[PDB]
């Protein structure tokens, strides 16, 4: 295999799709629970690691390549959402977070 557009083409449209789901959110006003939002984006990744998971007809070479790609990418479109939530909602009515505070 080595690389098929196939595969990139799918990794691509996933890694785009949740880039649009974790921007999507309402970073403006800082309310609701956090677990709220944090399971939220657990929940979607399950989700889409699960389905990700029966969408490959290839070797378990190909399968555990993209499956591991997958998951790395997830981890590093959902850090910046994740990070950047934390930061947010603890940010308003208290900078905790950088340099000024300890």
């Amino acid at each position: 295999s080595a690389l098929l557009k196939a595969n990139k083409d799918l990794i691509s449209a996933g890694l785009k799709e949740f880039s649009v789901l974790l921007n999507q959110q309402v970073f403006n006003d800082a309310l609701v629970s956090e677990e709220d939002m944090v399971t939220v984006v657990e929940d979607w990744m399950n989700f889409y690691i699960n389905y990700y998971r029966q969408q490959v007809t290839g070797e378990p070479q190909e399968r555990d390549k993209a499956l591991q790609e997958l998951r790395q990418e997830l981890n590093t479109l959902a850090n910046p959402f994740l990070a950047k939530y934390r930061d947010f909602l603890k940010s308003h009515e208290l900078p905790s977070h950088p340099p000024p505070s300890s």
